[PDB]
């Protein structure tokens, strides 16, 4: 039952259990949090961070220890990673993602600060203090409300007042493929105004962050980074991709 508070994790402290030794991480939030902890408690993947429980003294979340810490600690400025690991790191996303749109969740903030590592360098997708229900009881809600980083959110939510949830998802995660990949973000935010985004629109790929990704991801990453979200690419469809499919290292 007791738990010692060894150290700051983020606020977010791992916890070692007094008997047990084992860790979990206790989110303590001082009054949202109300909603983060409902949807919590409908999660159940390896891929999502596991909820155990909360205790209402100031506001406790008991959720799964990630050793391996955040995904954007993995990944080398101006560099990226190994394709294979990138490969391994989406695959995982992409079954964690599945997942939360199969319940009618979306995240709302996917990024690799909030893609957690275990000790087997298993992905998790972590902290849904933004996240909400887009489908209930079969029925899709569109999506008014901004959310997210903006580096990683798609444009849409920039230009449109409603929008699908999936789609948003599905941009944040080739935004992280492409972090992965080249070790930088491609853009400020995915906006007209911004140049950089305007020369991907225009298909420049000989300039960075796209020059330093082979044929392959790129091909994938040209599927998901499309302007409009009635184009873009599907998750289904992420998992016929070439580059998706390729056996790796
Ligand atoms: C930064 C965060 C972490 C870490 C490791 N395990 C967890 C579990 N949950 C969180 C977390 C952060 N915000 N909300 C939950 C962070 N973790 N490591 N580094």
């Amino acid at each position: 039952e007791d738990w010692d508070l060894v150290q700051t994790l983020g606020e977010v402290q791992l916890a070692v259990n007094r008997v047990t030794e084992e860790a979990v991480a206790v989110k303590i939030v001082d009054m949202n949090i109300k909603k983060e902890i409902c949807i919590n408690k409908m999660l159940n993947h390896e891929n999502v961070v596991k909820f155990y429980g909360h205790r209402r003294e100031i506001q406790y979340l008991f959720l799964e220890y990630c050793s391996g810490g955040e995904l954007f600690d993995r990944i080398e400025p101006d560099i990226g990673m190994p394709e294979p690991d990138a490969q391994r790191f989406f695959h995982q996303l992409m079954a964690g993602v599945v997942y939360l749109h199969g319940i009618g969740i979306t995240h709302r903030d996917i990024k690799p600060e909030n893609l957690l590592l275990d000790e087997r360098d298993n992905l998790k997708i972590s902290d849904f203090g933004l996240a909400t229900v887009f489908r209930y009881n079969n029925r899709e809600r569109l999506l008014n409300k901004m959310c997210g980083t903006l580096p990683y959110v798609a444009p849409e939510l920039l230009k449109r007042r409603e929008f699908h949830a999936e789609p948003v998802d599905v941009w944040s995660c080739g935004i992280v493929l492409t972090a992965m990949l080249a070790g930088e973000l491609p853009w400020d935010q995915p906006s007209d105004s911004c140049q950089e985004y305007s020369d991907w629109k225009e298909k420049k790929t000989y300039l960075n962050p796209w020059k330093k990704i082979d044929s392959a991801p790129l091909a994938l990453l040209h599927k998901i980074l499309v302007e409009n979200p009635s184009a873009r690419i599907t998750i289904p469809d992420i998992k016929k991709d070439r580059w998706y499919n390729k056996p790796l290292k």
